[PDB]
């Protein structure tokens, strides 16, 4: 197996989702996650993703392999992935500013890999409509072209036209309590109709934008960078404390006034606020923001 | 992968289980078995087993690999195992009669694949200590050698002696009910303990037994190939069929008489007595069985 023929060389995270490793596989660079023993349900959803799809785009992280191994007389899942020495753009937006076209490469390739994931194709070529389900910028890896990848596809939700069957897993994590939507929390969401999942996308992507936004300079000034509801909730918030926010005083990350100095940052804050809105129905498509950031410049 | 690469030439079987195919990798005949979509846990369970395990051994099914493929649009997981024409142990024995080398030769395969799963083997040739969990003639290959190899992991439970811990997995399959022992079916098995576990393997085996001496010649008579307890129980018998039978009337295959008229025929009866006991405790060893039949001619 590849797990077998892999130099473990450098862990670059180790967290509730277990480890992330730089490796070498035939002497090139790969990714390695480890899976927590807590959640082979996920690595089980990935797997399942990558070998049965065509899931092949820029924008989405690029898979290798999926293989179980023995370390420490134990059983390890292992995804093997592409390597981005960029790392996630939740770090790297803590380490650098943007300017106006670094910014909307950004925020136009995560709309354009998540638009890949939420369209159904048909033919030879074609996949399944996916829903992410813990879209947030710790998900999202910055290649050096300086456009994005979408991560993590453990949670992911999927639809056929064909069968109109929807395939929702049986995967007792739950997303990023920071960027759940208010119809997760208040449990509102229709779990029968593809669509909300989708919703679901956007309004976490509406939150990604924002902390990207927060990074790009105009009159030489910038935002530092903050997460989603910063100033409300404390370090990892209880589904209690992001309910009360989201659901019940209807809060919304603030825009910052300077961005209403500036054409691009105003469209890009129209554009957060039409992915918040409390209706699900009401929030845009991950179509439509890609043709609107492919529009802004 | 292996499965996009696979061509599937012939079904030889389909049921509860899923499907058998007799498919060609690079042109050469293999076996790949097709998990039923209620039973991905077993699949989990094989893969992890043949993938973290050292498991090479001429009286266990020989592993290729282990797939996810889309098929019908939908999710198959795929073993894929070397393929053995003359088919399972249950099948074969309503098709021929043994004499008494050939008997041996079966039974003693089947010890020798059985206690090398139930023994821990230290060092880097190592493997945990493993019991099988669903042994019976339909899960079990016959060799054009004319040996036994035993297949169907997908229960199996493990205990390394360095941890002292024992891992059960989470399969909420059971054992094939002819064949489960009072103690399974009395729901008094002590889960907690390892030799609990080969004790099961060991009284199924004892079943098996039953099952190989009545198709062994001796004054050229046979008798008719027929499954344990076939005079009790109907087909597909029901957990309180089996209870009633094993624990309350506590009965056991009988023996013909013709046994007792041969010498071979007179020790393998003494073994499945000894493979029977209603105390766990007092049943034969996998290795101790393995021996004494390295003794028999
Ligand atoms: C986000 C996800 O699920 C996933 C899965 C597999 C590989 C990768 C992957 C690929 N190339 C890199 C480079 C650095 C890196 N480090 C951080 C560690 C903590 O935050 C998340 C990523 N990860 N990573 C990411
Ligand atoms: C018994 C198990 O679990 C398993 C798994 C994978 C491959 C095989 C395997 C290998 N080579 C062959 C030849 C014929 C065959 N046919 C029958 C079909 C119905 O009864 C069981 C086996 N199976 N099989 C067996």
């Amino acid at each position: 197996t590849v797990a077998r023929d892999i130099t473990l060389l450098e862990c670059v995270g180790k967290g509730r989702y277990g480890e992330v490793w730089r490796g070498s596989w035939q002497g090139e660079n790969v990714a390695v996650k480890i899976f927590s023993s807590r959640d082979e349900k996920s690595w089980f959803r990935e797997t399942e993703l990558y070998n049965t799809v065509m899931l092949r785009h820029e924008n989405i992280l690029g898979f290798i392999a999926s293989d179980m191994t023995s370390r420490h007389s134990s059983t390890q899942l292992w995804l093997i992935t592409h390597y981005h020495e960029m790392g996630s753009l939740y770090d790297y937006l803590q380490l650098t500013t943007l300017d106006t076209v670094s910014c909307l490469r950004i925020v136009l390739s995560i709309a354009s890999g998540l638009a890949h994931l939420h369209i159904e194709i048909f033919g030879t070529q074609g996949k399944p409509a996916i829903a992410h389900r813990d879209l947030k910028s710790k998900n999202i890896l910055v290649k050096k072209n300086g456009q994005c990848c979408i991560a993590d596809l453990g949670l992911a939700v999927m639809h056929s036209q064909s069968t109109n069957q929807l395939d929702v897993g049986n995967n007792p994590r739950v997303g990023t309590k920071r960027y759940m939507a208010p119809e997760v929390l208040d449990e509102t969401i229709q779990v029968d109709c593809f669509d909300s999942y989708k919703r679901v996308d956007i309004w976490a992507f509406g939150l990604v934008l924002w902390e990207v936004a927060r990074r790009m300079v105009s009159n030489g000034i910038v935002e530092d960078y903050k997460p989603p509801f910063y100033d409300v909730v404390p370090n990892d918030p209880s589904f209690e404390d992001m309910r009360k926010v989201v659901c019940v005083d209807q809060q919304r990350p603030n825009i910052p006034n300077r961005w209403f100095s500036d054409p691009t940052l105003t469209s890009l804050a129209k554009l957060m606020k039409e992915c918040w809105y409390q209706n699900p129905s009401a929030r845009l498509t991950a179509l439509r923001i890609k043709k609107t950031l492919t529009k802004i410049d």
